[PDB]
């Protein structure tokens, strides 16, 4: 799967399993001893089950099925939901230890920018991709976290960060309403819908109310415009194209994000912003949409910047926490 | 519904104020000598019944007068459907346009100043408490500086710092068109009020992540009961159209209506308080008042707006609520046409 080249410490010659275990996936970072290869690898956390099956397969086939060599260290926030399941699913683990959720994605994160080259990169369907030789002015930034809901974390110095802020808008509500509306199983068939979308059959554009004409006023605005009558059935019977839908909602949830992220990094008079997370999947239409909404608001003196281990973050820093 | 005011009616031109917004026609007239401010709402999806309901103001109210009625349209709806008024009133004393902003303010510090029993605050536990704002009480410097956060089809949020010192700041797509268009496309509500009824009665817990779910108990500074992802519970051919038929066929009742309309009514409603919080953080404001056709006096969306702004501001800033709140934009053409008339 997805590897780095990386010289690892295996001082204690010990299989270090990280698992950032989320509200609907969860992420493993592993190191194979004396291997000098990071391995990264995200399943889906309900059924339990087939996860816990995933950790046994990787203790099977990457450290020989020696479960009193393995540590788990849980970060997230099944890391308590399940601290005690896992010990019962690993009787002969050489030990598991926790590593709080923000401070695992700040060490995770810091440790990208630190230490991988083309890890850090800016995108826009302008100018494409510019990777950032951070591993080669890094504070202050924002992470923005963005899985079933958005962390908001600053980071001032190396090992001082906070919460600053949230939304419950995160890509759970994206891929929640795309799946209820649209029937879409994967969030790439909803990503590949949305590329070919036109958003302006269900938004109302400024253009619609007045007459940027593009820009959005109101998105899915379009949409909602005893028995002795016709059946209400004209308007049940209503149909929106599944593409149009798709582009919408990644726009209204991307661009929400976007502004709550400008705002945030305006009160913390911060230039440079981190998406984090299993959201933009490397899709250059959800990048440019978080990047144009960054640069325009802030006409241009602000940066957004991706990850191409964007979902492993809190992974990675569980897995340092281990030494 | 209307208010007692002394207005100046100067040569008696009859002043027909309409906010022409994405779904809505806001109307302020007053007939002539009556002292009374009149208010209507009529939506702008059918034009006959729209035009119909001018026709019948200036035949019930004006004496049928045309040649004395003068039409002031405002909201982003002016210019569209300026022509419409035009081809409808070809008898009248005239028709002008007032900027959207202007109108918002000028009738929102007419309320706040002139009206009152007019602007309140809301939450579940204090209940309704009317703010003395035209009286001398809530008085001079306590009222400014201010955000309007104005919901309709979308949100717009303005900044007044001072009479007659207003400007714009961002303002969201994430408006009332989004929650009505989301929960009549999903759950098949008829109306706004349907969806809010629905809305009451229902359970967010069922298509909503909270906290708890995730994090098995409280965590960073959110309670176990706090929303971490709206609808996060909901994702666990080459078809090119949906429709709420498809949605209901396909899904059953396998997510219930009433718990979807709870769920995006949080989502939107707690998403407007929050982007309302953070420009009021930027621009050191601690007065938040919500306009338009949103909130429409429904406790549990003015509770949820209000315990938004409570909490991210640890109880520094304050959402106020207006019983005219779809009317600001109306009451401001409306006062510009009689300082005209006059
Ligand atoms: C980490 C997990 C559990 C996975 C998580 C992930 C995302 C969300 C998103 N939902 C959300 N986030 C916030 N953040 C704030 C900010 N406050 C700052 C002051 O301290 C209190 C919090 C208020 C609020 O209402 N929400 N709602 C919640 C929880």
């Amino acid at each position: 799967t997805q590897e780095i080249s990386y010289n690892c410490d295996y001082g204690d010659n010990t299989f270090n399993l990280a698992i950032d275990i989320g509200g609907t996936l969860a992420k493993v970072v592993f190191s194979p001893i004396h291997s000098n290869r990071l391995m990264f690898y995200t399943i889906e956390t309900e059924k339990i089950d087939k996860f816990m099956e995933l950790l046994h397969s990787i203790i099977k086939e990457h450290n020989n099925g020696c479960y009193r060599m393995t540590h788990i260290i849980a970060t997230g926030g099944g890391a308590f939901k399940f601290y005690d399941l896992l010990y019962e699913n690993f009787p002969q683990i050489k030990g598991i230890s926790r590593f709080e959720e923000m401070e695992g994605l700040i060490h995770g994160l810091d440790f990208f920018i630190h230490e991988i080259p083309d890890e850090v990169f800016t995108y826009n369907d302008q100018d494409g991709e510019r990777i950032i030789p951070t591993s080669s002015a890094i504070y202050p930034y924002l992470l923005v976290n963005i899985g079933s809901g958005v962390s908001i974390l600053k980071v001032t110095e190396p090992n001082n960060f906070s919460r600053v802020g949230g939304s419950s808008l995160g890509g759970g509500t994206l891929w929640g309403l795309l799946s209820l509306i649209t029937g879409a199983q994967t969030y790439d068939q909803m990503l590949d819908w949305a590329q070919e979308g036109d958003n302006s059959s269900v938004d109302m554009l400024v253009g619609d109310i007045y007459g940027k004409s593009s820009a959005i006023a109101s998105s899915f605005g379009k949409v909602f415009q005893y028995s002795s009558h016709e059946s209400i059935e004209k308007n049940n019977g209503q149909m929106f194209k599944n593409p149009d839908i798709c582009k919408s909602l990644l726009f209204a949830i991307s661009n929400n994000i976007g502004q709550i992220a400008y705002l945030q990094a305006k009160i913390n008079n911060i230039q440079n912003i981190y998406f984090g997370g299993s959201y933009t999947r490397g899709h250059l239409t959800t990048m440019n949409t978080l990047s144009y909404a960054i640069n325009f608001w802030s006409q241009g003196s602000k940066q957004a910047f991706f990850l191409k281990h964007e979902g492993y973050l809190g992974a990675m820093g569980a897995f340092l926490s281990a030494s």
